[PDB]
């Protein structure tokens, strides 16, 4: 079941399909709150040539926008790059393919950098076990529970 | 004088201006020979917002093409990303700003990866000391002298 | 039922969803034959902000590639732009939303320009009436029947 | 001397080099005032493969940003496309190559469209004859003198 990019046994092809934003976390809370550049409502991941395509809605000024971004695979094992509100590097922390997928992102913009962790799921919501499991990883990565936000409880531009 | 991105004391702003391709090296020689995707003839580097712009000519099918690429700064110290003939990551190995600049690049395309090192200079040519100094770094990075090519001796789409 | 972009009554939002490549036509046949830059096997159209996203497979060197392109709406009524094997301009010639969609494209690359017409359908194939109807429009646009190719008869990277 | 894209005798290659923003005009004044998406301070035009590269500074929130945009040539004679604050189409209205260049742009964003005309010059300023000549063309294109702004009189992120 489980796989990671840092383990090399990740079959990226199975990540293709529909995904929903379940939980976001970051010690740069500003970024994941109402109007934050990172409060994304995932819709679909496309597996392309040495790249991943993301279709998602983001609410700007109270209005949902339809955005699409292409992330390119880099030479650093399991790493992907994407230009969005700065230079972003991310990796697939863990996934079971048919339920959840956990991404760990590092942003860079004007000298400063911050981390981001997201729990995208195949269903509009996931079991607490998973959300709890995610929460634990966020803390392990230095993200306090105050900066973990459950999006299933709010509007996700649906 | 000297500065590097891996030392953090790099003032990228001083890299702005005109640059010429002096020497290229790679153990994937195919890439740096006549018609190789990497046999680039640098012209100008633009320092932009969290990115670097490169204007260069590349000879395809005996015809010089005018190309421009934007590389984005990543969260990994001194690293930049650029999509060109695959996913590329590179860093400024060493520079004195007013004469030379040495770049170290790692390419990724369809599972395989190769290294590239270039000696871009502010004048159509550089002293042998420098070329020798570059050659030594290429070898230190596992690049044999047979794969170091002096472009000042050939046509550079000038 | 029927709508066009040149009639202004086109509800682009209904073009969202899955589409298949049924028939391609162009008097630059080279472009639509085995290995041609235009022999695309459509998969999905995404309606985005003032743009359209296309997910399609194209067979290069006997190997199917997963590609995604974003086309931007232009000020010229019903026109969209997309950079792919040159500068492309296209319009939705006709559509009934639930079955077929006909696109007319004009490519530009290195001084020369050529036309392209495609019949993308919601099912792996369409009735002959439609294919015949398409064929007639291709001829009206100066495309001879020899340059109209039925892709349902060949491999479409499925 | 004089040439236009609508006359087909335009040698785009001679537009390569440094350019300064002399005068901007638009009946969507909001766009060309302090903080307007169109109040651009041109720096350099790069002639590339079926495209034009623009390096310019734009003052956002009192801070000058370094931006670079690539515009692609389209099949419509003399027309170029560029995605910036919407879909843009533009043409070179008139130029003498060594002094001035006049661009006419049409923007499209969320159903609405507006025109823009710019007088980019090779020197920090141009003779009144030229500015007057430009002003006249702006009026001919329905742009009133109140919406013509002389940038040489203000800060141009220099
Ligand atoms: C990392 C991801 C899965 C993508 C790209 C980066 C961002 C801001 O998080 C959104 C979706
Ligand atoms: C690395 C660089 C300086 C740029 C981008 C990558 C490539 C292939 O080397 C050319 C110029
Ligand atoms: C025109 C389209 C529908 C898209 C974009 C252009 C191209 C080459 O035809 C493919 C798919
Ligand atoms: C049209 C141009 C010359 C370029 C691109 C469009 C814009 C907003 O005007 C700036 C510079």
């Amino acid at each position: 079941e489980e796989a990671s990019s840092t383990r090399g046994n990740l079959d990226v092809a199975k990540l293709n399909g529909d995904w929903f934003s379940i939980v976001v976390a970051s010690n740069k809370r500003e970024k994941i709150e109402e109007n934050g550049s990172m409060r994304v409502f995932m819709q679909h991941i496309d597996v392309l040539e040495n790249s991943l395509g993301f279709k998602f809605r983001i609410k700007e000024n109270g209005e949902c926008r339809e955005l699409y971004l292409v992330a390119y695979k880099t030479p650093e094992d399991g790493e992907y790059f994407v230009e969005y509100d700065g230079g972003n590097t991310f990796t697939i922390l863990k996934t079971d393919y048919d339920r959840y997928v956990m991404f760990h992102l590092i942003n860079f913009k004007n000298g400063e950098t911050f981390q981001l962790m997201v729990l995208y799921g195949r269903t509009k919501d996931l079991s607490s076990d998973i959300k709890e499991k995610f929460a634990k990883l966020c803390e392990a990565h230095g993200i306090t529970r105050d900066n973990i936000i459950d999006l299933t409880k709010t509007d996700r531009c649906l």
